[PDB]
RNA sequence: ACAU
DNA sequence: CGATGT
């Protein structure tokens, strides 16, 4: 099982769990910064994995790419694949911003088609994804 | 347990 | 040490 260079790697970096929320996405081959979200003010790190996800699929989706995924994040992988973000993060107005965006990536999943493989970095045997925050 |  | 998730 080795690395698929010719990919999209994604990763949620957060201040506090639940607290700030960002992701990007980078080539894996080169660590070029593809996409970054400028920070929510409250959200999960799983709200915040998923987000990188459907991000990504529309960003390949929009560049005519059939490029796979990588997440480290079995959580999104799950929630992706079953275009439902089963997060337990309360609704309130300090949360509204986070769960709108998640509420719209799944409206997205629901409308939208796509081919993009969506794999499993495997943290164990090959380090931090190429996404990473570096902030652990 | 496993993954963040 | 705390948290989010299957
Ligand atoms: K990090
Ligand atoms: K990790
Ligand atoms: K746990
Ligand atoms: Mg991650
Ligand atoms: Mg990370």
């Amino acid at each position: 099982e080795e690395i698929i260079w010719e990919s999209l790697s994604v990763d949620v970096g957060s201040q506090g769990n639940p607290g700030i929320v960002e992701y990007k996405g980078v080539d894996t081959k080169t660590g070029e910064v593809l996409f970054e979200r400028e920070p929510i003010p409250i959200g999960t790190n799983n709200m915040g994995e998923f987000l990188a996800i459907v991000h990504g699929l529309r960003y390949l989706k929009e560049r005519n790419s059939r490029k796979p995924i990588y997440s480290d994040s079995q959580t999104a992988i799950k929630w992706v694949k079953d275009k439902k973000a089963k997060s337990t993060l309360v609704r309130n107005e300090e949360t509204a911003l986070i769960w709108k965006l998640v509420d719209e990536a799944e409206e997205w999943l629901n409308t939208h088609t796509y081919e993009t493989p969506i794999l499993k970095w495997q943290t164990d045997k090959w380090g931090e994804i190429k996404a990473d925050y570096g902030r652990k």
